[PDB]
């Protein structure tokens, strides 16, 4: 048999159908995504007594910032709105009663600022250098009267006081917003509304509220006139806990790898995640239960890497050794900062997620690829929970499978009827079927090498590949020989000569990586006749 491309011709989360009608959700969103348009869709519960809890997880395994994800209840009411930002990549889920908490918290942060303004205003003003305004600022938020920590953060503190329009521009943004979702309850389920304002709250369009500290955002970079107020102090001291935090579960980790040292090359064999764990319980009941807190234990075995955990988090704090470099910018100092501290936040694997409880969230506004984009979106796909029954389906109406059973699988991406992940392919190669992917095109996608990546994630899972264009298949083969889609970030002469002739030895392109692989040995050319 064979899926086609164009040529084409269930299934929902119990108590739901789809948004769109007819669709895996998570899969139909992935061409628009390709062409940088962020879009909505989810699921509805068309009765009342129906449960959501099964339609949120698959919004919470699949929304990424291109792709919010909604429950509709049966009256065609906004139930839920799920998003992730660019800066924590993280699942963030609306409904209407947490969305009044965030107006509320916005609102008694205003409040409650107001009133150390006033409380402030009379000693504040016998201080006439900023800097010396700065100080005693800073240390009364520390002496934290009347519980001001609650409600504002230390940038917040010093900026309501002594940069007070700005400090209110930024904050009625954040309301603003947060207010404009609340509308979205009420009524019927607005589609194209909430997608232009998922953009205001991801960081697509804006960024007016930092969801990982649940505060306003400050950027060390575009808030000129701050940033000789920001608290580098506290970040620094941050990044120095965290660093502790590291240590304690590194030395845990080498009291484990000297009690059972053949384990730790048996917990990394391990495939999978809830087979690791219940590994790590093994190991903790049977020698360090009376030693060391369960919870720390797991996550110090869970960890990967804390060397370089501990290398990333260092190389920042060292970056905070000299506070007027960066506000200088010395030679990168504050761009490499900002980058690194990007990177760190970004990180979902613990050490990082639990480290990054210490940090908030934002450092400075960035603008997501195209690239990034859609893999996000393509990486939400790969995780849909039921992605699996799908595939089901498909082998089903395929038995009996003979030991040559055969899957001829045509790509053109984005804009196939169906969306072919390496899981699938793998699913069934585990159903004893043998998967051919047919290319339909790959040079042509060059000006959007995402897609050219996306294809050879098919082809590396695929038992074979054909294509009907010879420029096809030595441009992909070079890639995967070479490890990048774009011959100018690759090792190749012609390439390199390549990049120098078009935007110099140094420009930093942007990187295609390609895990290598033996893309010739796999593949052939066909014609078209044949599959016809
Ligand atoms: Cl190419």
């Amino acid at each position: 048999m064979s899926i086609p491309c164009k040529w084409l011709k269930i299934p929902f989360p119990t108590g739901t159908t789809s948004i769109p009608e007819e669709t895996i959700p998570s899969a139909i969103v992935l061409q628009p995504v390709a062409n940088e348009n962020t879009v909505i869709s989810g699921y509805k519960l068309k009765d009342t007594v129906s449960s959501p809890e099964k339609a949120q997880e698959v919004n919470n395994k699949t929304v990424s910032p291109r792709t919010p994800k909604i429950i509709v209840k049966h009256d065609n009411s906004l139930q839920s709105l799920t998003i992730m930002d660019i800066y924590s990549q993280k699942p963030i889920q609306f409904d209407e009663s947490k969305v009044d908490e965030i107006i509320h918290s916005l609102e008694t942060k205003k409040v409650n600022l107001e009133k150390a303004i006033e409380d402030n205003n009379a000693e504040l003003s016998k201080i006439k250098k900023q800097k010396s305004k700065l100080a005693y600022l800073t240390r009364l938020y520390k002496e934290n009267k009347e519980n001001i920590q609650d409600y504002c953060t230390l940038n917040e503190y010093i900026e309501a006081h002594l940069f007070n329009p700005k400090f209110l521009s930024r904050h009625e943004k954040a309301l603003n917003n947060f207010k404009a979702l609340k509308s979205q309850f009420t009524g019927p389920v607005n589609l194209k509304e909430l997608e232009k304002l998922t953009d205001k709250l991801t960081g697509i369009k804006e960024y007016s509220y930092d969801f990982h500290s649940n505060s306003l955002p400050y950027d060390l970079e575009h808030d000129k006139s701050f940033r000789n107020f920001y608290d580098f102090d506290g970040l620094k001291e941050s990044i120095e806990s965290i660093i502790k935090e590291l240590e304690v579960l590194n030395s845990i980790r080498q009291a484990v790898s000297d009690k059972y040292p053949n384990s730790f090359k048996a917990l990394n064999e391990t495939e999978e995640h809830d087979d690791k764990l219940k590994f790590i319980n093994i190991i903790f009941n049977d020698g360090f239960s009376t030693t060391y807190d369960q919870q720390t234990f797991i996550k110090a075995l869970s960890a990967l890497d804390i060397e370089k955990a501990i290398d990333a988090y260092t190389n920042v704090k060292n970056k905070l050794e000299n506070t007027q470099d960066i506000i200088a910018n010395k030679e990168g100092c504050r761009n490499k900062l900002i980058s690194e501290l990007q990177t760190l936040i970004a990180n979902k694997q613990e050490p990082y997620l639990s480290a990054n409880e210490k940090l908030g969230g934002f450092y400075s506004k960035r603008k997501l690829s195209a690239s990034e984009g859609f893999h996000l979106a393509y990486q939400a796909n790969r995780r849909d929970p039921i992605k699996p029954e799908v595939i089901e389906n498909i082998i089903t109406k395929m038995k009996p499978i003979d030991e040559d059973t055969h899957l001829d699988i045509h790509i053109r991406p984005p804009d196939c009827g169906v969306f072919i992940t390496p899981e699938d392919i793998k699913k069934f190669q585990e159903a004893g079927i043998k998967v051919n992917i047919t290319i339909h095109e790959y040079k042509q996608n060059y000006t959007r090498r995402y897609l050219q990546q996306y294809t050879h994630d098919l082809m590396r899972q695929a038992n074979s590949v054909q294509f009907f264009n010879a420029e096809d298949r030595e441009n992909a083969i070079i890639a995967a020989t070479y490890g990048d889609c774009d011959k100018r970030n690759t090792t190749e002469p012609t390439g390199v000569a390549k990049k120098i002739r078009e935007v110099g030895e140094d420009f930093d392109l942007d990187k295609y990586p390609v895990q290598k692989y033996d893309l010739k040995g796999k593949s052939g050319l066909t014609v078209a006749s044949q599959k016809l």
